[PDB]
């Protein structure tokens, strides 16, 4: 069904498996999760999000920037465009996860987010993973 | 003498006022300094450096990634980069500052090692950003 999901991204993968990978939480299978991709995606984000930041606001102090950017890149927000994507029916969890609210854990739904970018990065580059994580931004937050 | 710092680089600026803006402190000129390209910057080397390890260590879990991480990316590290560059000779900052040690601060020298590095990207792109960093990474500190 993931498939709905690539739409949504306006991304198709190449190794299916690697979106698996980042849909995958934590209690699901052992060693085999989305941490590592979250990590990745992290820094993706962090220069994304920095980037539009430096470019919009040309006399904004790097304080300025820094707290804008806590103000984007954080847990509430990429749980925000989890939930636009419906990710919560796509992420992988064990039935006692499950049973304990996981799919509406806002830590979940942004890990996933952001392990999903980390993953286009990894396959596409730093610029198709900017393109991609500046469109849900700006359809999340007409900033 | 420019010139010297960019054969040190291994990279040539397009345009050379970026670099003299990524060697300004915040000392030296009123609303002009370094500050926000070493912001850029910073985030430029955490993805540089977060996806090497990323790939070298394909096995490692995010706790041991983000320890290699912090073994490169800090004050110390890029301090020593800096001054395999010499950076301190290029670095333009106050009268008083630099009477206070400034040319031979690691917060100074690091902070403008992450300027240069943000503008390279700002200029070449993330990829050439990257070869540029990696190329100092690893000429500095291959063990890691
Ligand atoms: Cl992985
Ligand atoms: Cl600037």
């Amino acid at each position: 069904n993931i498939e709905k999901l690539e739409q949504s991204l306006t991304y198709e993968f190449k190794d299916k498996n690697l979106l698996i990978h980042a849909l995958t939480h934590k209690s699901f299978k052992k060693s085999y999760n989305n941490e590592r991709l979250e990590f990745l995606g992290d820094a993706v984000l962090d220069l994304v999000v920095g980037e539009y930041l430096f470019h919009k606001f040309a006399k904004d102090a790097e304080g300025d920037l820094s707290k804008l950017r806590a103000a984007l890149v954080n847990e509430k927000s990429f749980a925000k465009i989890a939930n636009s994507l419906n990710l919560g029916d796509f992420i992988l969890m064990s039935v006692a996860e499950e049973n304990n609210g996981g799919k509406e854990k806002p830590s979940i739904l942004s890990d996933a987010l952001e392990a999903i970018i980390g993953a286009i990065h990894l396959e596409a580059g730093f610029e198709f993973a900017k393109t991609i994580a500046l469109r849900l931004i700006e359809k999340n937050f007409p900033i």
